[PDB]
């Protein structure tokens, strides 16, 4: 189902809420072998 403030959770919250929390996540998935 779709929420009322769901389309606002895309760019109506903060462009900083998906910078590293975005990438930081893959930090373990792809495990930076280095």
């Amino acid at each position: 189902s779709v929420s009322e403030i769901q389309l606002l959770h895309n760019l109506g919250a903060h462009l900083n809420e998906l910078e590293r929390v975005e990438w930081l996540r893959k930090k373990l998935q792809d495990v930076h072998n280095f």
